[PDB]
This record gives structure tokens, C-alpha cells and sequence, in this order.
């Protein structure tokens, strides 16, 4: 009785793979989904519930793994992590990849629709453009806010800098004039439905936008901008260790995180996979962009107490200034 108990984000991965898996192992899935961050940590520190395999984002592996409720990764028993680019491993919040592996990855930037705007936005300071008076809509997060705006200023989106973050918000007061709204996931809709010209958010986010308005394009700053990541772990409730190994090799395969790529419609970190892409979708720089964009790209650094209040307090200030 061979199993497998996986703790996944809603509609992220091609359930044929799942199938496949069980054929070729052997190994049945027991398949449960969350969709945030704060249902799946409660569930897992909770520590009743046995997850073999689970999926969270970078934010959630650094809270976790602090907290002492991952597993250290035998490579001994991993195949296939040649497969992952080199540029995907050794991040700030799982260094050596002590804990986990690279499921899909991609980025912060602007999505638009190319029939409502003259050029095409292509850096952050082109946010600030008087011919996006009332257009644009931002994630409603201060990192990603605060980011971009000291990005904008040449300045690390990690920057515990006070003189730079006083210059930050100056120059976010400036782009009033251009912000419609500050939302988060139901910016969707706004786009979707050609109500508003730019839009900043998240590549997955953007991805399942662009499939639904063809008229959308997405656009990764190429000076700077947040690398995100979700990654396969195994938490320490695990029960079935053989089969999480199983499934993890399973996805290192690249016709595995092929299909899988194709199917969710994110970025793959397999490099032998991305090559056996249709070639508009390996090509597209909006999702596979340049080397040097993403060299310039940040992870979001885990802040204590006072810098998580700081940057939290300096969003608050700018919503005032937005009334
Ligand atoms: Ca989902
Ligand atoms: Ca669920
Ligand atoms: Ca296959
Ligand atoms: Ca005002
Ligand atoms: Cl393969």
C-alpha cells in the first residue's frame, strides 16, 4: 500500500502527472490543496495532519524552516538536480538548498494592455508617466510597493536604509496622479475586462490574465525587480519518505516539468525542459527573460520585528496620502 500525501496550491500542477506518477511507481496520491500562505502553515504546524510532499512559497520557507518543521533533503536519494539552473538554487531563504527545490519561479512586474497605452512600459520609472494619469493599479503589499519605488531610485527592494526610504516615499507620492487603485488579487478582473491600462503584479498572477485578454503583455523591469519562488518540500510529519523522494524525482524529470510547464503556464527552473518548449514560449522575455534581468532580480529578505514594521508603517503612509 504505497503512498503519497501532497499539499499543493490549488490547480498547480497537470493532474495527468499524477496519474503517471501512480502508474509508473506504483505509488498512490492522496492529493489535498490550500490557496494562501496562512491556510497551509496553520495546517502544517498544526502537526496532526501527515504531509509527505508540500509546496509553499519562499516567505513560507523561511518561516518554516526556523520553526524546525521541515526535513533536511537527502541528495543521496534526489536524481535529476543538474536539471535545476544554477541561477534557481542557493537563495537567500533556503541557502544550499538545505530544504527544498524549485517547483516554478518568476517575478514582479507590470502587465498592460497594449491597445490603451502609446509605448510599452519597460522600467519602473515609466509608471510615473503623465500619460498614465488614473491607469494603473498596484498589488496591495508593502514590500512589492516599497520595492519597486526604491528600485525605481536605483536602491535594493531590501534596503534597510532610512534616508532611502524617506526618498522612496517621496517619489511614490508622485505617482498619485497615476494610481486608479491598490488591490491585489482581484486586479484580474480590472484587466480582464479592459478597465484599466497597467496593472503590477506577480508573473503567475499576469500569466492567467494574458490567457484570458490577449490584449495584455507582461513586462519584468530589466534594472531590478522580486524573484519569487514556490519549491517542493518535505515536512517533518512525513510518513512516506521513499515515495516523497519518488515524487520529487518524478518532477526533476524534464518531460515531467515540461508537461507541467505547459499545463499551469509558469516558469520552469528546468533548464532541459525549457529548451523542448514551444518556441514562442521559451523565447517570450516577459517569463524567460535575459540573463542580465535576472541577475538584477531580488528575493525578498526575511525582516525582523522593527524593519517588517518600518516598511509597514511607510505603506500605511502612503495610502493616506492616496485619500
Ligand atoms: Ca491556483
Ligand atoms: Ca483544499
Ligand atoms: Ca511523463
Ligand atoms: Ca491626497
Ligand atoms: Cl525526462
Amino acid at each position: 500500500s504505497q503512498k503519497l500525501v501532497i499539499y499543493n496550491w490549488g490547480d498547480y500542477i497537470d493532474p495527468e502527472l499524477l496519474t503517471q506518477f501512480t502508474e509508473e511507481t506504483g505509488i498512490q496520491v492522496q492529493y489535498e490543496t490550500f490557496d494562501s500562505n496562512e491556510a497551509m502553515y496553520t495546517k502544517i504546524k498544526q502537526g496532526g495532519t501527515t504531509y509527505d510532499i508540500a509546496i509553499p512559497s519562499e516567505y513560507m520557507i523561511n518561516k518554516m524552516k526556523d520553526e524546525d518543521l521541515l526535513v533536511p533533503l537527502d541528495y543521496s536519494k534526489i536524481e535529476g538536480i543538474e536539471n535545476i539552473g544554477p541561477e534557481f538554487l542557493n537563495q537567500s531563504f533556503d541557502p544550499g538548498n538545505k530544504f527544498s527545490i524549485p517547483y516554478f519561479w518568476g517575478t514582479l512586474g507590470i502587465v498592460y494592455n497594449e491597445t490603451m497605452v502609446d509605448e510599452a512600459p519597460e522600467h519602473w520609472d515609466d509608471l510615473w508617466k503623465l500619460e498614465y494619469k488614473n491607469s494603473i493599479m498596484l498589488f496591495d503589499g508593502a514590500r512589492e510597493v516599497l520595492g519597486l519605488g526604491l528600485n525605481s531610485l536605483g536602491y535594493s527592494l531590501n534596503s534597510k536604509d532610512p534616508q532611502q526610504l524617506e526618498e522612496t516615499v517621496d517619489k511614490l507620492y508622485k505617482l498619485t496622479p497615476n494610481i486608479k487603485a491598490i488591490v491585489a488579487d482581484e486586479m484580474k478582473g480590472y484587466m480582464i475586462q479592459n478597465n484599466v491600462a497597467i496593472g503590477v503584479t506577480f508573473s503567475g498572477e499576469a500569466s492567467q490574465m494574458l490567457e484570458k485578454n490577449e490584449n495584455l503583455r507582461y513586462v519584468v523591469p530589466t534594472e531590478a525587480s522580486n524573484l519569487w519562488f514556490d519549491n517542493m518540500v518535505i515536512p517533518k510529519t512525513v510518513k512516506n519518505q521513499d515515495s516523497a523522494y519518488a515524487f520529487i524525482n518524478f518532477m526533476l524529470k524534464p518531460e515531467n516539468a515540461l508537461q507541467n510547464a505547459e499545463y499551469v503556464g509558469y516558469s520552469t527552473p528546468n533548464l532541459p525542459a525549457k529548451e523542448l518548449l514551444p518556441e514562442e514560449t521559451k523565447e517570450d522575455k516577459a517569463f524567460y527573460p535575459d540573463v542580465e534581468t535576472m541577475k538584477h532580480l531580488e528575493v525578498y529578505e526575511k525582516f525582523d520585528h522593527k524593519w517588517t514594521g518600518k516598511y509597514s508603517d511607510l505603506f500605511l503612509q502612503f495610502k493616506m496620502y492616496r485619500k
